[PDB]
């Protein structure tokens, strides 16, 4: 990515820094509203019925916010987040099992959240900087998924 491409994501991240527990709850929900069978592997999320439990599920609320700190933090090293892919991949390679499609999947509501709350911030310019940052985040998993032996 260019200098200007990651300023402008991280231009629009820091929209996303103002209210994370907001973010998060709307991609969560929008994720599993597009793709219902990720909602699988939230054990806390699974058995909520409606959107109005999920974002009064503190709990559900939480995988939300954990994914919006972490990837933030890896947005912001811009490029440079093998320290924080390693782990990351481990747990998502060797524990959740999380298939590189899920991935594509949440970044599509990222993606979907943002221009739906920022679409002053968050043009065609912009939007093509945020998919590929996260489509070079998704490479570089994959390839640590690889190494530890899961196809997914
Ligand atoms: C934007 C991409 C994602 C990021 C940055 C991310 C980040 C994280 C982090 C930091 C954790 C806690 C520590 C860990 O287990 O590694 C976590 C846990 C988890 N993630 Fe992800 N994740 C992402 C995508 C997904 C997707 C797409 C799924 C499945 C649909 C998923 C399922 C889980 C599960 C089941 C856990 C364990 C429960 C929890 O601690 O919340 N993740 N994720």
């Amino acid at each position: 990515l260019s200098e200007g491409e990651w300023q402008l994501v991280l231009h629009v991240w820091a929209k996303v820094e103002a209210d994370v527990a907001g973010h998060g709850q709307d991609i969560l929900i929008r994720l599993f509203k597009s793709h219902p069978e990720t909602l699988e592997k939230f054990d806390r999320c699974k058995h909520l019925k409606t959107e109005a439990e999920m974002k009064a599920s503190e709990d559900c609320k939480k995988h939300g916010v954990t994914v919006l700190t972490a990837l933030g933090a890896i947005l912001k090293k811009k490029g440079h987040h093998e320290a924080e892919l390693k782990p990351l991949a481990q747990s998502h390679a060797t524990k959740h099992k999380i298939p590189i499609k899920y991935l594509e999947f949440i970044s599509e509501a990222i993606i979907h959240v943002l221009h739906s709350r920022h679409p002053g911030d968050f043009g065609a310019d912009a939007q093509g900087a945020m998919n590929k940052a996260l489509e070079l985040f998704r490479k570089d998993i994959a390839a640590k998924y690889k190494e530890l032996g899961y196809q997914g």
